[PDB]
């Protein structure tokens, strides 16, 4: 099977993303073959809903003749920063859609700023409607403008992929103009590397149950997020309190005993030496030294808007709210950016974090932020921080 990547337009409002992802499905299809989408389908983006949140997006599928790509396309900048935090499927790597004409506006900026924050790993450049501008002095003072942006955010601009091209006219038919739709997809076979597989990744299970099984002592369960735990193996018990070594003793589906879990598979897994009152909500299993428990972070999140069923009135900088990570709520109190001193209800801010109980995490870890029982916001962990 063809390898799967996932991309997608970034880009400020009107630069023609969505010209341009119809233009890559066209000139794909007619080139490598697949299935051609037209602007209006894209542009009308359906409403998505990840949890309360509600997305405009656009799924659209093409093939180069190594890879399948799933690119996803919004309308509106409310649309990305909710899909950055909070999509399906994060990104792979992102293209950027800067026009020539105007040159890098502010949700360029923004956009590259969250793709640092959510982690988004690799950027290209399509420099859009280049049949605007005859001028090459021009078309060169806005590329170097775009790779010193990519620089500041700490993306490599000088080596970034920047193509010069016409998303409307390739649209449109013109064979010279299409070539450049080629050139991207090229760049996005060749520059973009194949992701990490979770089954490759060093072995994680977020803990979601315990039970003392007669006989044969505790055992805990869970869907294996990554990796492979094998019976004999060394793990770790991370989070909430002080971490705990213990070994695999068994690996059971069901009824069926295994000699291994592997990422994607709901298992139990019995530990040796743990008495089931050591296993508290909101712990994970993982390969010894390969996650680290924290309480302090930055995260970028989103904060639901009232028609989504979240806040109706803003919170300040005493709010105290849940973080919900994985399985379980831990409280928090945050810090807020200087110069903010309130958060309405569909803001979304920079946030320092600070939990009561440790849990392990990694940049880019998602979550939710809560009250109650009921969810209010989305956040990913951008740094951690001890
Ligand atoms: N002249 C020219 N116009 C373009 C090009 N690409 C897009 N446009 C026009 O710019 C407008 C906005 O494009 P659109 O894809 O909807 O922008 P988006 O908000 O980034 O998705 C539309 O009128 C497009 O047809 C191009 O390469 N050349
Ligand atoms: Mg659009």
């Amino acid at each position: 099977t063809k390898p799967h990547v996932n991309v997608g337009t970034i880009g400020h409002v009107d630069h023609g993303k969505t010209t341009l992802t119809a233009a890559i499905t066209t000139v794909l299809a007619k080139t490598y073959g697949g299935a051609a989408r037209a602007f209006d389908q894209i542009d009308n983006a359906p409403e998505e809903k990840a949890r309360g949140i509600t997305i405009n997006t656009s799924h659209v599928e093409y093939d180069t003749p190594t890879r399948h790509y799933a690119h996803v396309d919004c309308p509106g900048h409310a649309d990305y920063v909710k899909n950055m935090i909070t999509g399906a499927a994060q990104m792979d790597g992102a293209i950027l859609v800067v026009a020539a004409t105007d040159g890098p506006m502010p949700q360029t900026r923004e956009h590259i700023l969250l793709g640092r924050q959510v982690g988004v790993p690799y950027i290209i450049v399509f420099l859009n409607k280049c049949d605007m501008v005859d001028d090459e002095e021009l078309l060169e003072l806005v590329e170097m403008e775009v790779r010193e942006l990519l620089s500041q955010y700490d993306f490599p601009g000088d080596d970034t992929p920047i193509v010069r091209g016409s998303a409307l006219k390739a649209l449109e038919g013109d064979a010279e103009w299409e070539a450049k739709i080629l050139e991207l997809a090229g760049f996005l076979d060749s520059y973009i590397p194949e992701p990490e597989r979770a089954i490759d990744k060093p072995f994680l299970l977020p803990i979601e149950d315990v039970f003392s099984i007669s006989g044969r002592g505790t055992v805990v369960t869970g869907r294996v997020e990554r990796g492979i735990i094998k019976v004999g193996e060394e793990v770790e018990i991370v989070g909430i309190k002080e971490t705990q070594k213990s070994t695999c003793t068994g690996v059971e589906m069901f009824r069926k005993l295994l000699d291994e879990g592997r990422a994607g598979e709901n298992v139990g897994v019995l530990l040796r030496g743990i008495k089931r009152e050591e296993i508290e909500r909101g712990q994970v299993l993982a390969k010894p030294g390969t996650i680290k428990p924290h309480t302090k972070f930055e995260s970028e999140v989103y904060i639901l808007s009232k028609d989504e069923g979240g806040r109706h009135t803003p919170f300040f900088k005493g709010y105290r709210p849940q973080f919900y990570f994985r399985t379980t709520d831990v409280t928090g109190t945050i810090e807020l950016p200087e110069g903010v001193e309130m958060v309405m209800p569909g803001d979304n801010i920079k946030m320092v974090v600070t939990l009561i109980h440790p849990i392990a995490m990694d940049d880019g870890l998602r979550f939710a932020i809560r009250e109650g029982g009921r969810t209010v916001g989305a956040g990913v962990v951008a740094k951690v921080l001890g």
